[PDB]
């Protein structure tokens, strides 16, 4: 069908994370990851992605990311991973590689294309696909202990697939963000 679009996720790698060697501070960018097709399946559309925070806020910091194209700083929101001395924050952004980073500091925000916080009638232009960008770094709230520490999966959120046309809008179709455990060594 036409509307048939499905979802699927984007997720980083908690592995990624450098060796943690030393607040609240930044301590390690996990690596970006890139999704041409959390949504896919339905004919051509106009389609834009808006995502809504999981996890319960904690605090926030400002930060630039190395990754993406990110310029300027801005604030971020630290979410609780349920990890003592820890928290993550996110940073998002469409599939193409010229978007820029969207940094996650509210309950609801458009990824891509970023003109739609501006504008409720903008949308990507004509194309049988949504992707995203998923940017995560890891933040210590308070003095870290040597060692392991273990962090476990979290969703870290959802994308909400919108759409000009009212029978693909009306779908209301989600795809999951994750963050995939693992552990972090710090020395």
């Amino acid at each position: 069908g036409p509307d048939d679009y499905v979802p699927s996720q984007i997720a980083v790698n908690t592995s990624t994370l450098p060796g943690v060697v030393i607040y609240p501070r930044v301590i390690g960018e996990l690596a970006g990851t890139s999704n041409q097709y959390v949504f896919n399946g339905g004919a051509i559309a106009l389609m834009r992605g808006k995502f809504t925070p999981a996890l319960p806020k904690i605090g926030s910091i400002t930060y630039t990311f190395h990754q993406g194209n990110s310029r300027d700083s801005s604030d971020f929101d630290i979410y609780d991973i349920g990890v003592s001395g820890l928290g993550i924050i996110i940073g998002m952004a469409g599939y193409w590689p010229a978007t820029p980073l969207v940094p996650i500091n509210s309950s609801g925000i458009y990824i891509d294309p970023v003109g739609a916080n501006t504008n409720p009638n903008t949308y990507n232009g004509a194309t049988a696909s949504f992707g995203a960008r998923l940017f995560v770094a890891f933040v210590a709230t308070g003095r870290l202990p040597n060692g392991y520490i273990t962090i476990p999966t979290r969703q870290l959120g959802t994308i909400l697939l919108e759409a000009k046309r009212t029978s693909l809008n009306n779908k209301g179709l989600t795809a999951p963000v994750m963050l995939n455990g693992g552990r972090i060594q710090v020395q």
